[PDB]
């Protein structure tokens, strides 16, 4: 949804 979520998830 936001660039910062996507980055948490893929972490």
């Amino acid at each position: 949804h936001a660039l910062y979520a996507c980055i948490r998830c893929y972490a």
